[PDB]
Formats: C-alpha cells, structure tokens, sequence
C-alpha cells in the first residue's frame, strides 16, 4: 500500500561446467535475463574465492549523500578506514532501528527506504565508498603482485573467468585487444555501502554490461528495468523531474536521481527487484536501468563488460550520444578498427561480429564522405586521431568522439566537426575547410577482409 515491491528478477544457479565460461553462460542466459533486464546468478557451490583483508590498513575518501527522491545527483565527485567506516556504519543502523543489524527484516529496511526518500522532512545522510581499486584499497579479488606471496587457494582463482579484474581482457570481451585510454572501462570498480547508501537509475556508459559482485557484508537490493523499456523511463522521468534533463558541462557532469519503483510501475514501465547477497552476482544487461541500495555495511566490485551480443548496441548508443550532445567514454569506430587491424590474433566469433559491424561502419562512412564531398570540401589529409588527447577530438556541435573523419578549418585552429555537421564550424567557404581522414576506404576493405579470412577458419 506504501511500498509494493516489484517481482523478483531471474535467479541462475548454473552447475560447473555452466558456469566455467562466463561468456557462454550470459550468451545462454540472454533470452530470458533481456527481458528483465537485470538477473542473479548463484555460483557452484565450489566457486568461493577467498576473501582476506586488514581492515585497519585500507582506507578510503567517503563520498556523502542526501536521500530525496527526485534530487539531482551525478555519479563522480576526510578519511576512513575500512574498520571505522564499519564502525560508523553499523552504529547507523543499529541506532536508526533500535535493533542488532542483522535482526533488521530486509523487507522493513526497504519499506523504510521508500518512505524517508519520499518524506520532505527527514533530512536523512549516509556515507559511502566508490573508486577504482589502488594502492590503498585494492580489488576484492585475488591480483598477482610481486613481494606477495599468494596462497594457494588466492592462486586458484587469479584466473577465474569470474574474477572481474579477468573479464575484460578474456578473449570473448571486445575490450580485450584495446590499447586506448579507457581506464573507467576495463578496470573494476570498488563500493563500500551502509544502510540506504543507494545508487541512483541509471545505464552504464555505451550501454554496456555490467558484472557486480558482492564480497561480504548485508544485502544490496536492486531495481531493473528491461532494456526494451529505456525510453519509456526516460519519459517518466523528464515528465516527473524535468530539472535533471538540461545540458550538462561534461561527461563526468550528466544528473541521476532517486525515483520509486511503484511510480514507474504505474507509469507502465516493467521494473524487478532482488537482493543480492554476499556471494552472488548480478548481471544488468544493455541499456536496462537499474537502482538500489545497500541494507547495510557492505562490499561489492562491479565491472562493465562488453560482448559480441553487445557491439551492435554499442554503435547504436554512440548514435543516440551524437543526438543528444552527449560525451563518449570511447571511440566505438577506434575499437572496431583495433581489432580488425588485430584480426590474426582475435577470436574467431568475435571476428565474425566485428566484420559485420565493420561493414555498417564502412558503408555508412561511405554515405558521409560522399555527402561533405558534395557540399564542396575538396581538400583531404590523414590524420592520426588515436594521437589526440580524447578533449581534443569531440565536434563542437555534438561532443562526438572523432575517430573515422572529421572536418577542420584554418580559420579556427585545434577545432573539428564530425562529418553529420560539417555546416557548425565556422563561416569560411567549404572549399577552405579539410577532410581530416584516418582511413581511405582503400585501407578498409582489406582490414575487413582480413576480418572475414578469420573468422572463416
Ligand atoms: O528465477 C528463475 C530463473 S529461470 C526463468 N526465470 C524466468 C523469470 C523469472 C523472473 C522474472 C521473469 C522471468 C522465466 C523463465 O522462463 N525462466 N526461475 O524461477
Ligand atoms: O550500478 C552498478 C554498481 S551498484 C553500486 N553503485 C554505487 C555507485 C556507483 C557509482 C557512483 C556512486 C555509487 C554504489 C553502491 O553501493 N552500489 N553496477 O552496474
Ligand atoms: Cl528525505
Ligand atoms: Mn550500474
Ligand atoms: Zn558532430
Ligand atoms: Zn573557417
């Protein structure tokens, strides 16, 4: 009546030999787990990689956050350790409940999430962590490092295709053969939550997986949404808090919010829940939004993921970017040419893919190049965009990574355009301007080729 909660997402409990290869499980799961959105996934009960650590030597910054529902926030930005952030955090609860924390019904904490975010006068903060692992707090996973000698058992799950410091370099994830600035993407990230720490709905960056997992400590609940529903959110959302949709400075600038599931449910956007406990995973698929909160202290490691099912998705997230003005992470055209000029090297499914979204590529550059041509740009030089510093290759008008082509004038030097605002540079005559290339099409066709011989084999 207050709160209803949504219907539990799928839960997976794959065997062993299901579960040894992280890439053909997900691709098996897909069917299913696409129209949820997110899914849960309960490990063999063999897999259990070990979890040690000095909670009086790590040590983190602690972000802090306000919870109203509909607020603005955005997702990056004293010191704690490990031990007294726990200290802090269990006392919260504890305090808040005037019960032990663990006698606090799951189902009581989200009731009374929902109600505190909704009600004006609770002015309710909480405190977190979230980073990319480093010399002071490292991954929860076992990392090969000199000076450490591992134990056998941290040994045996080094190369767990389900370690996420793994998934990105595994042979199945496009990432793998990519050598460009993307640390945000590759990289594992680390959360340290406590009772109502919550992460905002959100996608991940080029609508990508995410893999999450929970180390120890209190459930994470979370919300989903299927990705075939992402725009009928975004127009729940821009009806109910319009404030967050004007323009944002940057990348690291765009807002997020707190939002009730049962008002999107009545909205007749499809949302499921679950807890997550400790060791589980949950897995968001592309472009599903998803929410949560933490029911206590606790760590979790997530990572994004990007898979052959996924590349098509990617270009097509790119897209909307452009439509929006909004900041890439990445070049979606770089990686795609990374791998076709790795294609003796990549594997042969990933080749497969990647030759097919190669040919779109191509084609629709084609229709470009033919397009700035006919507006009268006759001037043309290669150039070596993978050398620029990502902040010096977006088009003016729509932030877009370049990476194929781009237009550039003597009249305003250091500036670009993509090839789809060719007419938002300056004011010079086209014949001034210059085609900016890093490929001829003539390089193309064989790299493409070279594609296809591969995943010919
Ligand atoms: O949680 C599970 C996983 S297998 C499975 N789940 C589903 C499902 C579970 C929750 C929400 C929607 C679908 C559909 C199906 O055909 N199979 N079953 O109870
Ligand atoms: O969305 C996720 C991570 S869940 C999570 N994220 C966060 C978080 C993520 C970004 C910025 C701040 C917090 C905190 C937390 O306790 N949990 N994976 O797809
Ligand atoms: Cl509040
Ligand atoms: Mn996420
Ligand atoms: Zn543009
Ligand atoms: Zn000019």
């Amino acid at each position: 009546s207050m709160f209803l909660p949504p219907p539990e997402c799928p839960v997976f409990e794959p065997s062993w030999e299901e579960f040894a290869d992280p890439f053909a499980f997900i691709h098996k799961i897909r069917p299913i787990a696409e129209q949820t959105g997110i899914c849960k996934v309960r490990p063999p009960p063999d897999w259990q990689p070990p979890f040690a650590c000095d909670v009086d030597k790590l040590h983190f910054t602690p972000r802090i956050q306000r919870l109203n529902e509909l607020e603005a926030q955005t997702r990056v930005k004293r010191d704690y350790t490990l031990r007294t952030f726990g200290e802090m955090a269990d006392a919260f609860k504890s305090d808040y409940f005037n019960m032990p924390v663990h006698m606090v019904p799951t189902e009581l904490v989200e009731k009374e999430f929902w109600r505190l975010v909704s009600t004006i006068e609770e002015d309710v903060t909480v405190e977190y962590g979230a980073d990319i692992a480093s010399k002071e707090f490292g991954s929860g996973f076992p990392v090969r490092d000199g000076k450490i000698k591992l134990s056998p058992e941290e040994e045996e799950y080094l190369d767990s295709g389900w370690n996420l410091n793994n998934m990105p370099v595994m042979e199945q994830s496009v990432l793998a053969h990519i050598t460009a600035d993307i640390c945000g993407m590759k990289l594992p990230w680390l959360y340290v939550g406590m009772c109502f720490s919550s992460f905002c709905w959100h996608i991940e960056d080029h609508w990508s997986y995410s893999i999450n997992y929970l180390h120890w400590g209190e459930p994470k609940t979370w919300y989903g949404v299927p990705g075939y529903a992402a725009e009928q959110l975004e127009n729940v959302m821009k009806k109910l808090a319009p404030e967050l949709f004007v323009s944002q400075p940057d990348l690291l600038h765009q807002l997020v919010t707190i939002m009730n599931p049962n008002t999107l449910m009545t909205h007749e956007v499809p949302v499921y829940r679950t807890n997550q406990c400790a060791g589980e995973f949950v897995i968001t698929f592309p472009r599903a939004y998803h929410s949560g909160f933490n029911q206590g202290f606790n760590f979790a490691e997530a990572v994004n993921f990007c898979t052959v099912d996924w590349l098509p998705l990617g270009r097509q997230c790119v897209e909307h970017y452009r439509l929006l003005h909004r900041y890439c992470v990445f070049s979606h055209d770089e990686m795609i040419c990374k791998m076709a000029s790795k294609a003796d090297v990549l594997d042969v499914v990933v080749a497969s893919t990647v030759q097919k979204d190669m040919a779109i590529m191509i084609e629709d550059e084609k229709a470009l190049r033919e397009t700035v041509r006919k507006l009268g740009v006759i001037d043309s030089e290669r150039m070596d965009f993978e050398l620029l510093p990502d902040d010096e290759r977006q088009c003016v008008k729509c932030k877009t990574t370049c990476f194929m082509s781009a237009i550039s004038c003597s009249c305003k030097p250091g500036l670009l355009v993509c090839l789809h605002h060719v007419k938002e540079l300056c004011s010079c005559p086209p014949y001034k301007y210059k085609l900016r290339y890093r490929y001829t099409l003539d390089d193309l066709y064989p790299m493409m080729n070279a594609l296809k011989l591969r995943a010919e084999s």
